[PDB]
């Protein structure tokens, strides 16, 4: 075989870079287009550190699931740097929400929703990886509410059952567990704690997590327990496991393949009555 090949790296000029997506809210990243196979795609690089994009690309060549956004070249022989990776059609779930029908978004799809994404985090899970980014913002759209996970930035395999991040390090305090606030660990568990705060996000159709507290009382209000209210519409077992998720302790925040089990019964027996409805009209 020939000596440099390496089967992720593509060659930076079969892609053509049109503009920022999501409106500049990702940063660097670009809608492209990889013209041999006239295919859309969203290519993330770096302005002119390398480490953690580096980092990035590694991580997203070990992961693979259904409802992971799937990498689909790198571009890091000689910079700039690229992070090729399929383009969904339909953009993040939060302006999704926030901008859909409902009577099209129903109670069903929002379980879909819920149980699409609980699926890659038990891929995770039982991976031994942690995302740390979980949020609205980050999950993705596609055809048919297909939702993907994205955003791997701060994503890491684990050694131990624990990853303490760097000092000084900051991070969003509305998605955040009390153990990373305080302590700046992170965990599986704290993972659990963010997809309870994105289950909320879907629930309520994209509002603003803590409507009307201030960060900087956040934490103080949680260690009181204090935990956002059940939305309007929300089901009560949908409640349940959010707060669930949110326990003040880590170990007694359910485990995402627990969580998925739930979401994938909920879902099916919700999915039954939307047949027949549909069958109706
Ligand atoms: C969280 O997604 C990311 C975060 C970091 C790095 C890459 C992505 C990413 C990978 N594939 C994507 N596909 C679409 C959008 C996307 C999101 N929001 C709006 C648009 C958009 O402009 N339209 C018109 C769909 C696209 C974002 C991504």
């Amino acid at each position: 075989g020939s000596p440099n090949y390496d089967k992720w790296e593509m060659e930076r000029t079969d892609i053509t870079m049109k503009h920022k997506l999501g409106g500049g809210q990702y940063g660097e990243v670009y809608e492209g287009v990889w013209k041999k196979y006239s295919l859309t795609v969203a290519v993330k690089t770096l302005k002119e550190e390398v480490e953690e994009f580096l980092k990035e690309a590694a991580v997203m060549k070990e992961i693979k699931h259904p409802n992971l956004v799937q990498l689909l070249g790198v571009c890091t022989r000689e910079p700039p740097f690229y992070i090729i990776i399929e383009f969904m059609t339909y953009g993040n779930l939060l302006d999704y929400l926030r901008e859909c029908n409902r009577q099209e978004v129903s109670a069903v799809v929002l379980l879909y929703m819920a149980t699409q994404i609980s699926s890659a985090m038990e891929y995770l899970e039982k991976k031994n990886f942690i995302h740390r980014d979980l949020a609205a913002r980050n999950c993705l759209v596609g055809e048919n509410h297909l939702v993907k996970v994205a955003d791997f930035g701060l994503s890491r395999l684990m050694t131990g059952d624990t990853y303490t991040a760097h000092a000084g390090a900051k991070f969003p305090i509305k998605w955040t567990a009390p153990e990373s606030l305080a302590y700046n660990k992170f965990s599986i568990k704290s993972d659990v704690w963010a997809f309870g705060v994105l289950l909320w996000e879907i629930a309520t159709y994209g509002m603003s997590p803590y409507p009307g507290i201030d960060l900087s009382q956040v934490y103080e209000l949680l260690e009181k327990d204090y935990r956002m209210e059940r939305p309007e519409g929300c089901p009560e077992k949908v409640y349940e496991l959010m707060r669930a998720c949110w326990q003040w302790n880590p170990s007694d925040r359910p485990s995402f393949a627990e969580i998925h089990q739930a979401f994938e019964t909920m879902f099916q027996e919700s999915s039954i009555s939307d047949e027949v409805e549909k069958e109706l009209g």
